[PDB]
């Protein structure tokens, strides 16, 4: 369960890494 972020942070928790075309 990966979230450690949905209370303190929300805004604060990039989700995944840097978009990438491929």
């Amino acid at each position: 369960m990966n979230w450690t972020g949905l209370y303190t942070l929300l805004s604060r928790v990039n989700r995944h890494s840097t978009a990438i075309g491929r």
